[PDB]
């Protein structure tokens, strides 16, 4: 219940149940007896039995994950909440330990510290270290030299170019012939470039930039009573793409339809897809129709493209800095709409003076709620056209007070232009090396997500993605790399005897 | 003519290459390498802000005019207006006409409420957020700058 919905603990196994259900020994002590220790709040008892024993690594992530559950449980039931403060900082405590050792194997031997993070652990109920601490959200540790070389190598594939990716992937995707060109690592040469992570993120990307083009086009030129075949693609697209949609609803982690629901929706991005595919279907359904409800679906169809187009950044978020900007955009967002509030009432304010001193004779409609915020908004954006506010009233009469329009303004203008502007850069100036600083770890921890959600997918595109769907249909009828890796006894022995070096190296170089 | 635009162009590279030449004054070197990197820093951020602009464009195009044949124009209408609007050609009656009187088009009303949102994302965070990336990145630019003019 602590560790997650996928963790299986050695307790309520089959084969202990049965061994339990006649009362002999533990092949590792110390993984028990530090668990103990966690779960009854003895730092120091469990600092002694985490460097005695092996798989340290996994016993600090294990320990870490169970003490942030515990402290979440105790927030939850109302503790003392200094129960909670030191759960917390004991999980720092192990969460440190953990990055610390990663550093020194890292140091000491590159080849043995990935084969450290890859391996699977069978005490552990068949989970790597980097799913432990992606299960922990420990920032620190996939941001880390050495995972993030593993997982490039993850993402490269089977693959060994690495001096100028992308194009050769777009010119094997473009020139199949010209796939039989490159390197591999130690016929079947086409199954594996076809199934490396970049080549499907890059067949994805393709097919999504001809889906924009193609959705423009049908946009801007005249749509007539049916759709033509460009239409028909798009819409093609669209309902495979919801489909794609529902098929990772299905696979999710939980075993119930309703909360698989909820973890699907934690994301921002998965929420916004559904209501964009929702508005489309609307949109289409609208348009065949007559001349007024295929108007409506037209304009569904502008406001929907205004949509996919901003989702280009999610695409962008591959690169190495054009993600760290993007979720830098998303900060000062925040702070942009705290200014944009008081701007708001300072606008307010201007329009609603200047619309009751000039037009004193308006009967009641919705014109006035417009001319409030329209002009004074284009106003600081350089429209500042002196004639339509104030005119110059042959001449016809000038309205009583009509000369305190042009003060107002000038006042308007200063405090719109002169002050709050350059408070906000002022506020993003300030606050820019936190936010850098947190966008780059928080783009170095997602890049395993992007990794594991494009070994994951299929190979087909959503253009023509409805050929795999049909398949595992036929095949519901009946991982050695990219999740794991499973190694001998003799290698599971070195790593071991690794293990064991670098961990007593460690305190040795701590205690010099 | 042609001759003579080739002219044009050609006298547009000679005039730039006059950097060259100031680049021998103590003050003016380090500031045109300065001006390089902060070039490439640019080019990221216009990056996003094509994005942005293009899908305002494509928005307000297919919005106004709804039986324009496929031509070249289409692709001019996007890039151009949308650009020239954000360095203060902000002209409300070319865009969202008030539409004696001609019709108005279905949801015409959405145009202006849609140039609000993209003014106030291109002129107000994102060249704020360039001008934080220049400021914040400016020591070690200069240093490197003044050792490699040296
Ligand atoms: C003198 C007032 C006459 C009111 C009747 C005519 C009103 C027409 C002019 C409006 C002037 C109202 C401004 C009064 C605000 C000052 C309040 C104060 O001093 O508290 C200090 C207050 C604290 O005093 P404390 O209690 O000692 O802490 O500090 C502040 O909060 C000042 C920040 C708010 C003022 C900035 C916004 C001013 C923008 C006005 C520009 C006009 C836009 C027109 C379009
Ligand atoms: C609600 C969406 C309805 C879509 C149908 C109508 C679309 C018309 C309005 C377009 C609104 C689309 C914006 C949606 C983007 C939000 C995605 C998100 O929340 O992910 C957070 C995402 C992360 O969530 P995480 O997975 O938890 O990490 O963080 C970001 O990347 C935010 C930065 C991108 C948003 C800034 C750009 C917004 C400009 C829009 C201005 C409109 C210009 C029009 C001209
Ligand atoms: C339509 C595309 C829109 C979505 C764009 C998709 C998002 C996107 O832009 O891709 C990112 C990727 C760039 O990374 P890519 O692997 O190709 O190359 C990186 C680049 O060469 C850096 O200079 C390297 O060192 P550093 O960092 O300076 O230290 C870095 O090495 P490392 O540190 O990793 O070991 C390299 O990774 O691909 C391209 O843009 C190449 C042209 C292909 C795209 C151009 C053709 C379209
Ligand atoms: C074309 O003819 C229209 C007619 C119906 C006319 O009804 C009128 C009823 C009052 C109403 C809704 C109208 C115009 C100004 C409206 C004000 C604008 C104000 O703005 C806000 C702005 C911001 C707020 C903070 C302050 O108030 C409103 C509370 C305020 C506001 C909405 C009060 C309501 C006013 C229209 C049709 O019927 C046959
Ligand atoms: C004067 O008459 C011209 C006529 C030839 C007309 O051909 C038309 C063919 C489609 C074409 C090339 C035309 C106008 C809009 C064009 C779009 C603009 C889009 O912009 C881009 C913008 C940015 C991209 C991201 C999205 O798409 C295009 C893929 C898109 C684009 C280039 C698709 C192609 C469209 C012209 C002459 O023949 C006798
Ligand atoms: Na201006
Ligand atoms: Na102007």
């Amino acid at each position: 219940y602590l560790m997650g919905g996928a963790y299986r603990c050695n307790y309520t196994r089959k084969r202990f149940r049965t061994l339990y259900h006649n009362l002999n020994h533990f092949p590792f002590p110390f993984h028990e007896l530090m668990v103990w220790a966690v779960l009854m709040k003895r730092q120091k008892m469990a600092l002694f039995f985490w460097q005695h024993g092996e798989e340290a690594m996994a016993k600090a992530l294990v320990a870490c994950k169970l003490c942030k559950a515990m402290a979440h449980e105790a927030s939850e039931n109302d503790m003392v909440d200094d129960i909670s403060q030191e759960l917390n900082h004991n999980s720092r405590d192990f969460g440190q330990l953990a990055v610390e050792l990663l550093d020194q194997s890292y140091k000491q031997d590159e080849q043995l510290a990935m084969k450290l993070l890859t391996y699977e652990l069978k005490n552990w109920s068949n989970a790597t270290c980097l799913q432990l601490a992606v299960a922990a959200k420990h920032r620190d540790f996939i941001a880390h030299t050495c995972s993030q070389m593993l997982l490039t190598d993850m993402w490269m594939g089977r693959l060994r170019m690495r001096k100028n990716s992308g194009l050769k992937v777009i010119l094997g995707i473009l020139l199949p012939p010209s796939i039989l060109s490159l390197e591999f690592k130690n016929g079947r040469k086409i199954y594996e470039f076809y199934n490396a992570p970049i080549v499907k993120f890059w067949f994805y990307t393709l097919a999504y930039i001809g889906y924009l083009m193609l959705f423009n086009y049908i946009v801007l030129v005249k749509m007539e009573r049916w759709p033509s075949t460009q239409e028909w693609i798009v819409i093609s697209y669209i309902f495979t793409l919801g489909i794609e949609k529902m098929r990772e609803i299905l696979m999710s982690e939980p075993g119930k339809l309703l909360q698989k629901v909820k973890v699907w929706l934690q994301e921002y991005w998965n929420v916004t897809d559904l209501i964009a595919i929702l508005l489309f279907s609307v949109g289409m359904i609208l348009r065949l129709q007559d001349q007024p409800f295929r108007s409506d679906g037209r304009v569904i169809y502008c406001v929907n493209i205004i949509y996919w187009y901003i989702r280009l950044l999610d695409i962008f978020g591959v690169n190495k800095y054009l993600g760290p900007y993007v979720m830098m955009i998303g900060k000062m967002m925040i702070d942009m709409m705290y200014f944009v509030i008081i701007m708001l009432v300072v606008l307010m304010s201007f329009g609603v003076a200047r619309q009751a001193i000039l037009f004193p004779n308006e009967e009641p409609s919705w014109k006035l709620a417009k001319n409030i915020f329209y002009m004074p908004y284009w106003m600081i954006y350089g429209e500042v056209f002196a004639d339509q506010i104030d005119p110059p009233c042959q001449l016809p009469p000038c309205k009583t007070g009509a000369w305190i329009v042009p003060a107002i303004m000038a006042c308007y203008l200063l405090v719109a232009n002169i002050l709050l502007v350059n408070l906000l850069i002022a506020v993003f100036n300030n606050t820019f090396f936190e936010v850098k600083s947190i966008s780059n770890q928080v783009w170095k921890f997602q890049r395993y997500q992007l990794i594991m959600t494009f070994h994951e997918r299929p190979v087909l595109p959503p253009p023509l993605i409805i050929f795999s769907h049909m398949t595992m249909i036929f095949q519901h009828v009946c991982r050695d790399y990219g999740l794991k890796l499973f190694i001998t006894d003799d290698e599971l022995k070195k790593v071991h005897d690794f293990e064991e070096q670098c961990i007593e190296e460690y305190f040795r170089e701590k205690d010099d």
